[PDB]
C-alpha cells in the first residue's frame, strides 16, 4: 500500500506512535517519507547482506527474521514479511521497541539525515487528526 501523508499520520497515531519516546507525530511521518516514500512493500538491501523492510525500513540485521541475514538477530519476533503488509501494526510495534533502544530516532539514519532539526510539523500540516 501506499499512503498518502494525512492517511499515514492519521493511522501511526491511531497506533499510538505520535509523541511515542517523544517524537512528535511529523518526526515519524518524515522518516517513512525518506525511509519508503509511505510504500508498505518497500525493501532494501543493504552492503553487509542485511535488508531493510516496510514503511520505516527495519533491518533484519536486529529487527526481523528473513532467514538470510546471517549472525543477524530478530529482536522484534516477527518475520520482515510482516513488516511489508497494508497494516503498519507490525511496523510500528517494531518501530516502538527500536526507537527505545537507546539512540532514539537516530536509529534511523534516513530521519536523522533529512528530519531531525527540520520544521517536521510540516508533515502533519492541514491533516484531520
Ligand atoms: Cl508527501
Ligand atoms: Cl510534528
Ligand atoms: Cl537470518
Ligand atoms: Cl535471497
Ligand atoms: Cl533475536
Ligand atoms: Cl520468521
Ligand atoms: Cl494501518
Ligand atoms: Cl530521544
Ligand atoms: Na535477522
Amino acid at each position: 500500500k501506499v499512503f498518502g501523508r494525512c492517511e499515514l499520520a492519521a493511522a501511526m497515531k491511531r497506533h499510538g506512535l505520535d509523541n511515542y519516546r517523544g517524537y512528535s507525530l511529523g518526526n515519524w511521518v518524515c522518516a517513512a517519507k525518506f525511509e519508503s516514500n509511505f510504500n508498505t512493500q518497500a525493501t532494501n538491501r543493504n552492503t553487509d547482506g542485511s535488508t531493510d523492510y516496510g514503511i520505516l525500513q527495519i533491518n533484519s540485521r536486529w529487527w526481523c527474521n528473513d532467514g538470510r541475514t546471517p549472525g543477524s538477530r530478530n529482536l522484534c519476533n516477527i518475520p520482515c514479511s510482516a513488516l511489508l503488509s497494508s497494516d503498519i501494526t507490525a511496523s510500528v510495534n517494531c518501530a516502538k521497541k527500536i526507537v527505545s533502544d537507546g539512540n532514539g530516532m537516530n536509529a534511523w539514519v534516513a530521519w536523522r539525515n533529512r528530519c531531525k532539526g527540520t520544521d517536521v510539523q510540516a508533515w502533519i500540516r492541514g491533516c484531520r487528526l
